[PDB]
């Protein structure tokens, strides 16, 4: 089995072409394989697979370490579509994907760098979803610690944002957890913690549903860039830095969808036999 090894802002992917190859991992092979010291060493695997859609070019699943399938919106896009680009298994430069949850259009741009169509944030509370009695550019939420200000929007998935003085020192062990699993947030929520250094830029720390704090979450620095466009403390371009790097975010507003951009890179290609 051929297969690539990739990295995009602090994760580093394995992406194994599953279009023209019959693809399979027990969660336990999956495992071993991301093993660092006994195996391939991967945070994600990402498998390319068939759309069974006529409307759309492909399709793609990633795996955590652990061996189980997750839907992360956005997340091992940028690699996905600069695999398919190196391997010929397509040419366009919009390309067209499927993932767990939703859908994308990835456009390969003329500077090596992905820009990915992330579609239009939604803001309606209960589509969120996010209990809340209307539309508010600040909500008032209470935790067992302190009462927090917070945007809310969903980029596919849920979202929280507090803006923060100090994103070292903000408070993100604690209040991550508890407003990930607030009872507003019926599905749960990703928590993000935003300092602003001026309205072209701006650090985030993102506390991801079920998962924690990592090294970069996508859909995060969307939701951020959103939340403060909409309260008029953001431009419509805002470079966002995350601990595992930069992204540079475009959104014109409502009626408009937002498009994040950034690097994805291929390091080598291997063979393995299962």
């Amino acid at each position: 089995m051929q297969f690539s090894k990739m990295h995009g802002l602090g994760n580093d992917f394995v992406v194994v072409d599953g279009v023209t190859q019959n693809v399979f991992f027990t969660p336990e092979t999956i495992r071993r394989l991301a093993n660092r010291h006994c195996g391939i060493g991967f945070d994600q695997l990402l498998i390319v697979e068939a759309p069974y859609d006529p409307e759309l070019d492909f399709h793609y699943r990633i795996f955590n370490a652990d061996g189980s399938e997750v839907s992360q919106s956005g997340n091992g896009a940028r690699c996905f579509a600069r695999f398919v680009t190196l391997k010929g298994l397509t040419n366009k430069k919009d390309i067209s994907v499927s993932t767990q949850k939703g859908n994308m259009v990835l456009t390969v741009k003329d500077d090596n760098q992905i820009r990915v169509n992330m579609g239009e944030p939604i803001w309606e509370p209960a589509k969120i979803p996010f209990t809340a009695n209307k539309f508010e550019k600040n909500y008032i939420l209470r935790t067992d610690i302190q009462t927090v200000l917070c945007g809310a929007v969903s980029m596919g998935n849920p979202h929280c944002v507090v803006q923060v003085d100090d994103i070292q020192t903000a408070n993100v062990e604690q209040l991550g957890p508890l407003l990930e699993s607030h009872e507003r947030f019926p599905e749960r929520v990703n928590a993000g913690f935003m300092q602003i250094i001026n309205k072209e830029h701006i650090k985030l720390r993102v506390y991801e549903r079920g998962a924690g704090e990592t090294q970069a979450c996508g859909s995060g620095a969307c939701a951020a860039v959103a939340v403060g466009i909409m309260q008029g403390l953001l431009n419509n371009n805002v470079q966002v830095d995350l601990p595992g790097g930069s992204l540079m975010i475009e959104w014109n507003g409502v009626g408009h969808p937002l498009y994040m951009t950034g690097e994805a890179t291929h390091i080598y290609d291997g063979f393995i036999t299962l």
